[PDB]
């Protein structure tokens, strides 16, 4: 009695073009931005922790902690300059979600990424739940002030190596990324409680589903909702060592979860092609990439 006629990408595409599939939630992570040249800073294999040197951190994780930032912001802002991407060109995967938006299918995109590429690709703040915050805006950290600053202002401070301070009150100005010791954006749980009542398809792209709050979203889907994972590696299965709601791709009881294992851009391209959207997607990506490349 399942909604997918077969547990494959072709099955998902037929479901998407059926009357039953109207609202798509995307869950996306660092794997949709690596092909844009932005490494996964949460991966230990990236080497963030060996890069930290002259910063006499009481513990390597201090550079992610809010209380350390507020007393000693200089290490963070030096790391931000070192890690600042050289260009912001969203991927095929980002523009695929813009197509979902254009066609009225996008309920929400939940993202673990801070790189703003979802917004550059044309998702609006209403479309987005940035589970780890974003560099897109910054705020003065004084509770009585909270003056907002755009990324252009923050970029200029970061590159000139001037610690950003509020023009109204001279407190520090912090990018709206969620540091250790900061609470999750309240919109995360509000949107989660409402969105998963309405979802017809969960599209999971470029995330290992290991880090909170993402490590629990797939269990919020209704039991019937198909869940497509487009990812280099299988993810989201129950961990046998910790004793549900996990991905079941391959058992005889599997009925709704599909894994497409490969590069995220190639999987999204394959899905768009099945849907008849390949020309639309190519035209959009090439136009937006050309526009970004021509920035003067
Ligand atoms: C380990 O996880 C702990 C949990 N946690 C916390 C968070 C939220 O994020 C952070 C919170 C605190 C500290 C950092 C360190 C970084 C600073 N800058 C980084 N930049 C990138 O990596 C490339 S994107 C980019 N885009 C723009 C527009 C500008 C720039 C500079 N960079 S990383 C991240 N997420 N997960
Ligand atoms: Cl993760
Ligand atoms: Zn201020």
């Amino acid at each position: 009695e399942r909604l997918l006629d077969e547990l494959t990408l072709e099955g998902v595409a037929r479901y998407m073009q059926s009357e039953r599939c109207r609202r798509v939630i995307c869950l996306v992570g660092a794997g949709i931005s690596t092909s844009a040249g932005i490494p996964d800073f949460r991966s230990p294999s990236t080497g963030l922790y060996d890069n930290l040197e002259k910063y006499h951190l009481p513990y390597p994780e201090a550079i992610f902690e809010i209380s350390y930032f507020k007393k000693h912001p200089e290490p963070f802002f030096a790391l931000a300059k070192e890690l600042y991407p050289g260009q912001f060109k969203p991927t095929i995967c980002h523009y695929f979600m813009r197509l979902l938006k254009d066609k009225g299918l996008l309920l929400r995109c939940y993202t673990q990424n801070i790189d703003t590429l979802e917004r550059i690709a044309g998702l609006e703040q209403e479309d987005l739940v940035e589970a780890h915050g974003t560099f897109y805006t910054s705020h003065c950290v004084s509770a009585s002030c909270r003056h907002e600053y755009p990324l252009s202002w923050m970029k200029e401070k970061i590159f000139s190596e001037v610690t950003p301070k509020c023009e109204d009150c001279q407190s520090l100005v912090k990018p709206d990324i969620v540091f250790f010791g900061e609470s999750l954006p309240a919109r995360f749980f509000s949107c989660m409680q409402s969105d998963f009542l309405k979802v017809d398809l969960l599209l999971v792209m470029g995330t290992s589903l290991q880090v909170q709050p993402f490590a629990s979203l797939i269990s919020k889907a209704p039991l019937s909702t198909p869940r497509l994972l487009i990812n280099k590696e299988k993810a989201g299965q129950s961990d046998p060592f910790l004793g549900g709601g996990g991905m079941d791709f391959d058992s005889k009881k599997a009925y709704r979860d599909v894994a497409w294992l490969g590069e995220c851009d190639q999987g999204c391209l394959a899905l768009a092609e099945l849907l008849g959207w390949k020309k639309e997607l190519e035209d959009l990506v090439r136009r937006e990439h050309a526009s970004i490349d021509a920035q003067s």
